[PDB]
């Protein structure tokens, strides 16, 4: 798959993260991110996708070594960590045929896994609107503990 880049934006307290809600297949909440263009650098792709989805320019805040990267089904997603963005920032997508809403979420309240259906003796996982964010939540909490404590 084509690599994706974007950002985990935190507020000044480090207890809230900025998620975006798409439509259709991307109907749930997830971090702002998207697919790299041919010949586009990782930092430039992250900033472009975040600016398209939130209207906030991370370019001057990106740190090269500060990111979480996961390989999911043989597609690589790298989110640059961007702390200290004030919660009263005005976020507006460029692309409202693509983004329904933009909200801050408490990191401690977000799930880091889906719930099974063991009460129903059925296999699989129950739907969760944070599906696209979930894989990054534990690595993020671990990264924030290492970096700040
Ligand atoms: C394209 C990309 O960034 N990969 C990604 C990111 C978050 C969650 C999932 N989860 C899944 N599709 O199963 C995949």
């Amino acid at each position: 798959g084509v690599p994706t880049y974007g950002a985990i934006i935190l507020d000044e307290t480090l207890e809230n993260v900025l998620l975006v809600q798409g439509y259709l297949a991307k109907s749930g909440w997830g971090f702002p991110k998207g697919k790299v263009n041919k010949e586009e650098a990782p930092h430039d792709c992250a900033a472009r996708e975040v600016f398209e989805e939130t209207g906030f320019d991370i370019k001057d805040y990106i740190c090269k070594d500060d990111y979480i990267e996961l390989r999911i089904n043989d597609q690589l997603a790298r989110l640059y960590i961007i702390p200290g963005i004030p919660k009263d920032t005005k976020f507006n997508p460029k692309t409202r045929r693509e983004i329904r809403n933009i909200e801050w979420f408490s990191i401690e309240k977000l799930p880091c896994h889906r719930n099974d259906m063991t009460p129903k003796s059925k296999l699989g996982l129950a739907p969760n609107k944070f599906f696209m964010a979930i894989p990054f939540i534990r690595p993020l909490r671990d990264w924030l503990s290492r970096r700040f404590g």
